């Protein structure tokens, strides 16, 4: 069926966004320069109608410096949103990963996690915070009337079920989180979504630290509206069914979903990719056409439950997953892909993956077949 179909240039293919109306949006992470790409803003306006910044959003893009925000890169995704009619979603207001390091510092210029003594810890902890709360209250003041969903915090559960230890929980301890969440409702008022988001909510011991997390937080009245599951993805791992439960496990909580940065890799973990874009044989795009069916099948069904599905990337010619992609080699110098065969060296971040539904060269892809029809 959806094999068969011819690749057609996804610039003029049916709507992927209409597909799901009154589902659930469909949208892609963004980065400036797409915006002045030709056939990158021709699939934003054709498919999606949501957008969230790939990049220009994330806490060092904003706030390198204390006191010195920089919304230039940011407001041009904003505008091209408004311009569309496309939803925003805001990546991420806090989050462990390129930190800019002045946050940690204390009045003395001195490491804060370096800090011994309980009474100057809370003190600490307190500058900590009010940063915290000015960061957040600068961005969201500037566009609570834009962008009506937010990641909040950004991957706070480690994958070992424990809260990540970062410099945000090892000085302010769970409050960062808490007061995370209140700066954003308070300052942004009480029409934006507020989300938490992470990666790998679908395993456990994380899922259920993640619930648990969860849970007690807005028992203590904490504002926080959905989880955002990035959906960081394999041909068939996590399974349905796991997929399934962690949706509904978190809506009976009473708490949105949203598939945040979804993208289907073509590998496992670790990684063992093709060198090339072109090394990809047909049979790949088959199983990962038939995931995708699965997939958007699943979401579908549990539409009352997700509110939005987000691909982390437009086409497969841009894709982070690329920096994943490691091509391992034998002795003689020949690819190896499978994740069982023996190696000598591997070239990290050499190789090329495909996500999403759209080929490099903007044509739709069996994937794309399989999630726009009704079958
Ligand atoms: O953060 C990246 C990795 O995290 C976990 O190890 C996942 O199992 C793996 O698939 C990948 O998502
Ligand atoms: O969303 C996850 C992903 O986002 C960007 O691509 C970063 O560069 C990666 O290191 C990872 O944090």
């Amino acid at each position: 069926s959806y094999a068969k179909k011819p690749h057609i240039s996804a610039l003029n293919a049916p709507q992927l966004d209409q597909r799901y109306k009154n589902e659930f949006t469909i949208g892609a992470a963004v980065e400036p320069y797409q915006l002045q790409n030709e056939k990158d803003v021709q699939m934003l306006k054709r498919h999606f109608n949501s957008i969230v910044a790939e990049n220009v959003m994330k806490p060092i893009s904003i706030q390198p410096e204390e006191g010195k925000f920089n919304f230039e890169q940011a407001d041009r995704i904003v505008k091209f949103a408004k311009a569309n009619g496309m939803d925003i979603r805001f990546h991420t207001l806090v989050w462990h990963s390129q930190v800019p390091q002045w946050f940690f510092l204390d009045k003395e210029g001195k490491p804060m996690v370096n800090e011994t003594d309980p009474v100057k810890r809370e003190q600490n902890k307190q500058l900590l915070l009010k940063r915290l709360e000015t960061h957040i209250k600068t961005i969201v003041e500037r566009y609570k009337d834009d962008i009506k969903y937010w990641d909040v915090v950004n991957e706070v559960v480690g994958d070992d079920g424990k809260l990540r230890n970062s410099p945000w929980y090892q000085i302010a301890g769970i409050d960062y989180i808490k007061v995370a969440f209140q700066a954003a409702r308070k300052y942004g008022g009480d029409n934006i979504k507020l989300y938490m988001n992470d990666y790998n909510t679908e395993v456990e011991p994380k899922r259920t630290a993640l619930y648990n997390l969860v849970k007690q937080l807005k028992e203590e009245g904490v504002p926080i509206d959905g989880i955002g599951h990035q959906s960081h993805i394999q041909i068939g791992w996590p399974s349905e069914a796991e997929i399934e439960k962690t949706i509904n496990m978190f809506a009976a909580l009473g708490l949105d979903n949203q598939i945040t940065e979804l993208d289907v890799s073509m590998y496992g973990w670790p990684p063992r990719a093709y060198p090339t874009y072109d090394a990809i044989p047909k049979q790949k795009f088959l199983d990962q056409a038939a995931r995708y069916d699965r997939l958007f099948k699943l979401y579908e069904k549990l539409s009352d439950k997700i509110s939005n599905v987000t691909f982390w990337g437009i086409a497969d010619n841009h894709t982070w997953l690329d920096s994943r992609a490691d091509v391992y080699y034998d002795a003689n110098g020949n690819v190896v892909v499978d994740p069982n065969a023996p190696y000598a060296k591997v070239e990290k971040g050499k190789g090329k993956d495909a996500p999403f539904v759209f080929g490099p060269d903007y044509k739709v892809k069996p994937a794309y077949w399989a999630i726009i029809d009704h079958k």
